[PDB]
């Protein structure tokens, strides 16, 4: 482990949604939360240990926070993740998530380039319960840690994939924070490179006697359970097959 390249440093962003709600309108409010999120998040990335010995120490930072007060105006038919109206359907509180992250990364491509990883946090409900979403980790699907470009056809430009983002709203009300602790920790974990738990191996998702599940198990965990703050086994074979490639390229030291 390199303790000068062992931290992926963080452009937070805040949109209207999440300042007006979560922030109460004020700045202060809004970056607490997140300085605090972020910091317990941290605690279960340093804590892990990769390789099940010494390979650990191995977390997040946030080097910047952009807060948006106010929606962003848009000329008709123009899109932006930080627009007033939800799209495709303005009628609906949300956006399609996946449309979001899209968007999100199109908007923040100049930045994403220069950071280990970019996330939204935002406060709309999206459709079914879910809470957030990720690149990197999913089963010609490619993104995560460290600016990887993506020529964008519709967009006529290359845009990075290190990016996710997190809801702190779902079913018409402001989820916990140990709940939001872990849709961030689950995201990172996709952008860390894992993949969703499977049924399939017990190991990987135990029974509610025997500690619950880990935190990439694709049914949302509230942190009650022993094992929803931890990275499963299967987690950390599929984050220990990049995590060091990957700090060599773009982790630094923790400020
Ligand atoms: C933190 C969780 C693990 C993130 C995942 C989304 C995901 O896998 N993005 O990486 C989620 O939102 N899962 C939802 C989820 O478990 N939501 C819970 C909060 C819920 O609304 N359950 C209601 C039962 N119908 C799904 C899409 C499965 C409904
Ligand atoms: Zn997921």
């Amino acid at each position: 482990p390199d303790p000068m390249k062992n931290t992926c440093k963080l452009l937070v962003v805040a949109d209207h949604r999440f300042y007006r709600y979560m922030g109460r309108g004020e700045e202060s409010t809004t970056t607490n939360y997140l300085i605090e999120l972020i910091d317990r998040v941290d605690d279960i990335y340093r804590n892990t240990a990769w390789d099940n010995a010494g390979f650990k120490g191995y977390g997040i930072q946030i080097e910047q926070i952009r807060i948006l007060k106010s929606p962003q105006e848009v000329k008709p038919g123009e899109k932006h993740y930080n627009m007033a109206k939800s799209y495709p359907n303005e009628e609906k509180d949300a956006w399609d998530v996946k449309m979001l992250l899209e968007q999100f990364s199109f908007d923040i491509a100049e930045e994403a380039s220069k950071v280990c990883l970019a996330h939204l946090f935002t406060y709309q409900d999206f459709d079914m319960g879910t809470l957030g979403l990720a690149y990197g980790g999913s089963p010609n699907s490619h993104g995560g840690v460290c600016p990887k470009a993506y020529y964008s056809p519709v967009g006529k430009k290359n845009i990075y994939l290190n990016s996710g983002l997190t809801s702190t709203k779902n079913y018409g009300k402001t989820i916990l924070t140990k709940e939001a602790d872990l849709v961030t920790t689950h995201e990172l974990g996709h952008n860390f490179g894992a993949e969703h738990d499977p049924d399939g191996l017990a190991e990987c998702a135990p029974n509610e006697d025997q500690g619950g599940k880990y935190v990439m198990y694709p049914i949302a965990v509230s942190g009650d359970h022993e094992n929803n703050k931890m990275f499963s086994q299967c987690s950390k074979q599929s984050i220990y097959k990049t995590i060091e490639s990957k700090a060599q390229e773009c982790f630094q030291e923790r400020s």
